[PDB]
């Protein structure tokens, strides 16, 4: 833990499983870094995705959408047939 007076250095926390992706104040990374691996930022502050550091957040959002995917794999097995 910690007790000083600084705020955020970037990113959000609860992504990518947060409902406010439309006005959180807190960066969600969804887009590739444009300067990895050369990045100055440490590992959960960075604007960006890292192929290497954010790796296992890649696997989370994959995670994510195909969970979603099963959810709409379900929709169009209901009143319909998937095809
Ligand atoms: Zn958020
Ligand atoms: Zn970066």
């Amino acid at each position: 833990g910690s007790f000083t007076p600084t705020k955020k250095e970037g990113r959000c926390r609860l992504f990518p499983h947060c409902p406010l992706g439309r006005s959180c104040p807190h960066a969600h990374p969804t887009k590739v870094c444009n300067e990895y691996p050369n990045c100055p930022k440490p590992p959960g502050t960075c604007e960006f995705l890292h192929p290497n550091e954010d790796e296992e957040l890649m696997k989370e959002m994959e995670r994510t959408r195909e969970e979603f995917q099963k959810r709409k794999a379900d929709l169009l097995a209901a009143k319909r047939k998937p095809v």
